């Protein structure tokens, strides 16, 4: 009831901080603010970045998974957001008791706003990107639904929003390559939606040895199987069902929508697809390649 009442009055709006939009509402000067400038950061901390739509929700339920070494129990009775809190929201993860030991919490921040004490910490970070295209689709159905994301507007219109940043957790481009700053420290790991799709169980061992969290083949099927998109899709915890309907309206449409590479090309005209690419060309001038390039 003290979240359904705050779910009711979402105006599906923005403010900034520090140039950046967020979402009225779930977010506020004073929980972002919080996250920036705590000092309550633990070596054995863990921490998932990303831009939003990334696939945030499948690396979270892998680690979940990973911690309980392939035990769903924990994924089955508690709520994926009670699981791994996000650091900037009103009630973050700051803003709560401890526990759980290792703790595990989830960021959409980008590098010049996140928790500044992890620069000097050995925290682990796991930040993981997906080819901006797809990120753009899944986001525009995301908003008609979400109750704190205003209405997407034309495909076209949203389209150029997202190009120039003015969307929630500003520019795609400076998120990605402001992270990737990272690259080379051992508490840091990059992975992508691409690699995760084109090899689950191998992506797992990665996350597994970055952790420092081996699995048997038992528990290694397990962590697989129970984060599949028809797994997590079916299991009421991870796939937000339980949001009251003005939050999230599950009446048209589910959160996880479809889980595949390539529906950019379903959505995107031609014309579309080119502006894209011009874009992308100029913002990732000196970057490295990434699966998504073809
Ligand atoms: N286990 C899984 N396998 C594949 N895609 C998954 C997934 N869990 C979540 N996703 C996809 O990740 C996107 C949500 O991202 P995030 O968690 O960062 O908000 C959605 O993309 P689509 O809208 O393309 O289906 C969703 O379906
Ligand atoms: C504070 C609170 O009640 C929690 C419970 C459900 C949580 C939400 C559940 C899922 C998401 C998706 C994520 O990408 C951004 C934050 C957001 C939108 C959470 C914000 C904080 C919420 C609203
Ligand atoms: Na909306």
């Amino acid at each position: 009831s003290d979240i359904s009442e705050i779910s009711q009055k979402l105006p599906g709006e923005y403010f900034r901080y520090k140039g950046v939009p967020f979402p009225v509402g779930l977010y506020s000067l004073e929980s972002i603010s919080l996250a920036e400038n705590t000092q309550d950061v633990r070596d054995d901390d863990i921490f998932i970045i990303t831009y939003p739509k990334s696939g945030t929700t499948w690396m979270i339920e892998i680690i979940c998974l990973i911690l309980k070494e392939g035990d769903p129990s924990w994924i089955r009775s508690v709520p994926i957001w009670e699981r791994a809190p996000w650091c900037e929201t009103i009630v973050g993860a700051f803003s709560l008791p401890d526990q759980y030991s290792p703790r595990l919490m989830s960021s959409h921040l980008p590098i010049q706003i996140f928790t500044k004490a992890f620069f000097s910490s050995k925290a682990k970070v796991i930040y993981m990107g997906r080819n901006p295209r797809d990120v753009v689709v899944s986001l525009y159905h995301y908003s008609k639904i979400a109750g704190q994301l205003k209405d997407p507007g034309t495909p076209d219109q949203f389209l150029r929003d997202f190009l120039k940043g003015e969307v929630q957790f500003g520019s795609w481009f400076d998120h990605i390559k402001g992270w990737l700053r990272m690259k080379g420290k051992d508490n840091f790991l990059f992975i992508t939606y691409e690699e995760l799709q084109q090899d689950l169980q191998g992506s797992v061992e990665r996350i597994c040895g970055f952790l420092g969290r081996p699995l048997g083949k038992e528990a290694l099927g397990s962590v697989v199987a129970h984060s599949t998109f028809s797994a997590m899709k079916a299991n009421t915890m991870s796939n937000y069902t339980l949001l009251p309907p003005s939050l999230l309206d599950h009446r048209r449409g589910a959160f996880l929508r479809k889980g595949v590479c390539g529906d950019w090309k379903n959505h995107f005209t031609v014309a579309q697809s080119e502006a894209f690419d011009r874009a992308y060309r100029k913002q990732m001038r000196g970057m490295p390649t990434f699966p998504w390039d073809e």
